[PDB]
C-alpha cells in the first residue's frame, strides 16, 4: 500500500534533554504512536532493553529508524497520560483505583524482575495509562541489567529521583536491584492515598524519615492512609533492603488481596 511508512506528528507529548516525544498518527492507517526523537552508546543500551520489552503494563516498542544523527524510537502511545496527573495533590485518588494501579505496577515490575531488567527510576511520571486506564511502565533510558544467566550483578550507580530512591543507594557502595524498585513503588503508593510525597529523601539528616522510622503515623502523609494500606507500607518502607519486603510477600498482604473495585 503506498504512503503506509508515512506518519503525521501532531502534538509534543514531553520535551527534556533527551530530546522530545511526539505523537504520530500515521497518514493512511492513523494508528497513533509515541516517537521518541533524540540528537550514542546510551540510546544503544536504551533500544537494546526496549526490544526485550513485551507485557501488556509496560510500553511495547515497534522499531527505530536513523535519519542523520537523529534517532526516532516508535513505541506504544498511551492516550490517558501519567498517573502523575490523576493524583490530587493533598488528596491522592480513591483507594479502590490506587490499588488497581499498584497491582498493575506489581505485574510490569514483575515482569521486568523476570527478564533481569531493572527500571531505576519508578514514579507518577514515568507511569502511563492507556484508553482504558491500564498501567505502562515508560522511559527505560536509566534501566539497566542486573541478572543475566540466572547471575545477579549488584549496582553502584546513583541514579533515580531522590524522593523516590531507597535509602541504600544513599549509604552503600553496592546494593541489589529488586529492593530499589520495589521501595520505589512504595512511595508511588503512598502519594496516590496521600496525594504527597513523605520525605525529600531517606537520610538521617531528614526529619520526615526519622519521625516514620520512629512510627509517628499519627503525622501526615501516614494519617491519611488507612490502617491496611498502611500496613503494606509498612513493610515496604523498611530501611534494611534485605529484610524489605519482597514482591512475592506483597502478592500476599492482606490490602494487596483485598476486594475494593467494581
Amino acid at each position: 500500500v503506498p504512503f503506509v511508512e508515512d506518519w503525521d506528528l501532531v502534538q509534543t507529548l514531553g520535551e527534556g534533554a533527551y530530546g522530545e516525544v511526539q505523537l504520530a498518527v500515521n497518514r493512511v492507517t492513523e494508528e497513533a504512536v509515541a516517537v521518541k526523537i533524540v540528537d550514542p552508546e546510551n540510546i544503544k543500551k536504551e533500544i537494546c532493553i526496549l526490544k526485550m520489552l513485551n507485557h501488556e503494563n509496560v510500553i511495547k516498542f515497534y522499531g527505530h529508524r536513523r535519519e542523520g544523527n537523529i534517532q526516532y524510537l516508535f513505541m506504544e502511545l498511551a492516550s490517558g497520560g501519567s498517573l502523575f496527573d490523576r493524583i490530587e495533590p493533598d488528596i491522592g485518588m480513591p483507594e479502590p483505583d490506587a490499588q488497581r494501579f499498584f497491582h498493575q505496577l506489581m505485574a510490569g515490575v514483575v515482569y521486568l524482575h523476570g527478564i533481569g531488567i531493572t527500571h531505576r527510576d519508578i514514579k507518577p511520571h514515568n507511569l502511563l495509562l492507556d484508553e482504558r486506564d491500564n498501567l505502562k511502565i515508560a522511559d527505560y533510558s536509566l534501566a539497566t541489567v542486573f541478572r543475566y544467566n540466572n547471575r545477579e550483578r549488584l549496582l553502584n550507580k546513583m541514579c533515580g529521583t531522590l524522593p523516590y530512591v531507597a535509602p541504600e543507594l544513599l549509604k552503600r557502595r553496592e546494593f541489589h536491584a529488586e529492593p530499589v524498585d520495589v521501595w520505589s513503588c512504595g512511595i508511588v503508593l503512598t502519594a496516590m492515598l496521600a496525594g504527597e510525597l513523605p520525605w525529600d529523601q531517606p537520610s538521617d539528616s531528614c526529619q520526615e524519615y526519622s519521625d516514620w522510622k520512629e512510627k509517628k503515623t499519627y503525622l501526615n502523609p501516614w494519617k491519611k492512609i488507612d490502617s491496611a494500606p498502611l500496613a503494606l507500607l509498612h513493610k515496604i518502607l523498611v530501611e534494611n533492603p534485605s529484610a524489605r519486603i519482597t514482591i512475592p510477600d506483597i502478592k500476599k498482604d492482606r490490602w494487596y488481596n483485598k476486594p475494593l473495585k467494581k
